[PDB]
């Protein structure tokens, strides 16, 4: 709570309204504070481009559509456009072409909604075609936190299944793991932890083979992946160019470099895209349907995202795209060098580290002291650094290597050191589910208290 | 209708080369100098809820400034976690808060469909955990917004829609009879989307608190103007937390908070229930993870929208916005009940809807449609409704709604069968079989999408 003390807390609305100026003031006196971290290269993720005249472009576009709610498509048809749009062209990056012109979907508010949409989808498609009533899905250990938000919103039974050596999926697993009440199987393109593709062509086969579906969570690799097979690197097929594939899930505001707000969910078809859509007919309300979880949503998101798109092309997101990998391999390369250092698997730009000879968490804590604010994994312990633009920019990468270099230094030095975040991470990496679970719950309470 | 199809190019592929940003926006402005008169002067039901280009600007700088954020990540913006955590705690406390004991708490949402999706999950998760309850049903009037239903089907609960009286206000007599041991909460609208009207809460409150279950205040329309109408003077009843038997309630800052669309609260009257509310992950590779609601990276700039909105207004701004509303209201009803062969469905406050007995008022509609009019169909009755907001208290606004009304009557009574535009389509929809309506809308929506 860094400002508690320099800024007053409103606990209560003001008698009076407090002035604009004011109110932009500080708001403003935080963001001089904040932004330094994600604009210098700081931040693993977070921040996707974060260059000066990329934002003030999508703050203008914002502004011209701020009051866009695509609720209301009689109102606000350039919304409705930019969503159509954004979809299409999404499609086409991801093998839509290759199913023959059928590939539909909807622009949805992030990652989690778009993995949250397919999942329902799969699961009403289920019990609609197949008599399905108690739906089981299947996906790997690494697949996105927001497959157990589904199961346990969708009451959808979900089946984790273990890792190969190189923390890819292990796909006989997944088939031992498949009954008559499984409705989908997912792979990751690539994981968030590690960072490493699955064998989504193995995945779609086994689906294809056993009539279900085959979720591709792109969030992560979506806008990056098309653009890493033109330039020459290897990534196995991961999209509608497998039979098999029946959703993929991207994010528009990760690597397509849109707002915060925005993501896209793919069909193969029409007829599975439409078990997604809500429609209430006997609402005294009058007629009233959604495509998405949301009512009203914020129309301008999708105006950014449809307006970033069209800003870099091919060219854009091939150049972007180019420009991490480089930088990827830089850093990987500089890792790979550091002694009792090791890389989880074979990432190509999320960068999972870890050490079997060094407390990785206290190798963390001193790259923290550095300023670096990264992402603390587990099973197994590591760190991972999702690079972004910020991350290419001039001097970056050797920075973090030598503060790396540094940290490892220091670890190894006092093997027994563990400061400030290190416990913390230790502590959460042994105890008990439900011990986190209640410990996280205050945490979560405290983000919250006003004083 | 897609009007910017022989305007604009369509884009179904990305394009080879990115675009020019000026060109981009200047698109962008061109729908946008098209598209803001029909909100801006005051054509309009709901929509746009403040809509004054001060405030627009206002909001559209605090965007601006906090255009990266994303409160997953608390520790990069902790002016974002600041901003969430005062909203909830001046919208608590607006609503009675303090009669609770200071037990109230929640959390900011991406809208009133999420707050009403996370209330419904909650009582159901709740339920299951302390009352062993596992095939969970709801009780709420037929008028309750249809996310209600969307809840139903996304969490499996039973939804038991009951009958209004007279007056179109819920019969608490018939929800009482609909209570069996497997319901976990009933609700009540304060108001209603469809006809404007505060359900009876304090009876409804009170049924819940005799049956320990959970009570819902859906007060996404009204949270911003019952407690200033009641201090106006304006007979409105308790609706909120002074209730003792009021559990949770929604409120749009995205609606008369006069915030930026993408918000709302939801709130409880204790923490324990919160507590079913969040999401957490334990055991997940990636590390811990947790969310307050559906989502997990979210835009931030939003609630910064919502909180400064809200800041700038104060007690005394919601206040001279409710008694514009209000008297803009007053006058519209008067205005209304002058005009021969129409009626207004019970006794509302500010969102009016208006009905005929003699005329076919989907024509009525057509011919205001025709006027620039901008209203919403209603079905269950037949009817259309207006919800005012500070676009109807601009100068004039209301007596040319008047005058064009009279003369849609007058037309309509001149040529009772005739029927044009929309009037026969939303004629069928109130006749269609639910069923025969999905499929068709269906169709709607793919045609929305198509490029």
């Amino acid at each position: 709570k860094p400002y508690r003390d320099r800024f007053p807390s409103h606990a209560r609305l003001p008698r009076a309204g407090l002035p604009r100026a004011e109110i932009l003031a500080e708001i403003a006196a935080m963001g001089a504070a904040e932004s330094p971290a994600w604009r210098d290269g700081y931040a693993s993720g977070a921040v996707y481009h974060g260059d000066e005249h990329h934002i003030a472009f999508l703050n203008e576009v914002y502004a011209l559509q701020s009051q866009s709610n695509p609720l209301h498509p009689d109102l606000w048809p350039s919304t409705a456009k930019f969503e159509a749009e954004v979809v299409a062209m999404t499609a086409h990056m991801l093998g839509g072409d290759a199913a023959g012109g059928t590939v539909c979907g909807t622009v949805t508010s992030g990652g989690t909604e778009s993995l949250l949409l397919a999942m329902k989808t799969y699961r009403d498609w289920a019990r609609a075609t197949k008599g399905i009533t108690a739906p089981e899905a299947v996906v790997p250990v690494s697949a996105h936190a927001a497959f157990d938000k589904a199961a346990q919103y969708f009451g959808i039974k979900l089946v984790r299944t273990p890792l190969d050596a190189d923390y890819r999926a292990d796909v006989a697993a997944m088939r031992e793991a498949i009954t008559p009440n499984t409705v989908v199987v997912a792979g990751s393109a690539p994981g968030y932890p590690h960072g490493v593709v699955d064998p989504i062509p193995e995945i779609a086969a086994l689906a294809a083979e056993h009539g279900i579906g085959c979720h591709v969570d792109a969030c992560l690799g979506g806008f990056i992946l098309p653009w890493a097979e033109r330039l020459g690197y290897p990534v196995p097929p991961f999209d509608f160019r497998l039979e098999g594939v029946t959703s993929v899930s991207a994010d528009t505001h990760k690597y397509g470099y849109g707002a915060k707000g925005t993501s896209v969910i793919l069909y193969r078809r029409p007829d599975l895209l439409h078990y997604q859509y809500f429609i209430a007919a006997d609402w005294p309300g009058g007629l009233y349907f959604s495509p998405t979880f949301a009512g009203s949503r914020p129309g301008a998101l999708s105006a950014t995202a449809w307006a970033a798109m069209l800003s870099l092309g091919e060219e854009g997101y091939l150049d972007a795209t180019r420009r991490i990998l480089q930088a990827a391999d830089r850093l990987k390369a500089g890792v790979r060098a550091i002694p009792s250092l090791k890389i989880l698997g074979d990432p190509l730009w999320v960068i999972a580290v870890a050490s079997d000879e060094l407390n990785i968490y206290q190798v963390m804590e001193e790259m923290a002291g550095r300023g670096w604010r990264l992402n603390g994994l587990h099973r197994p312990p590591a760190f991972h650094v999702a690079l972004t633009l910020r991350h290419t920019e001039p001097g970056v990468v050797d920075r973090f290597l030598a503060d790396l270099q540094d940290a490892v230094a220091q670890v190894r030095a006092h093997p027994e050191k563990a400061t400030g975040m290190a416990p913390v991470y230790g502590m959460a990496a042994a105890a008990p589910p439900e011990l986190v679970r209640q410990v996280l719950t205050g945490f979560i309470d405290l983000l919250y208290e006003v004083h």
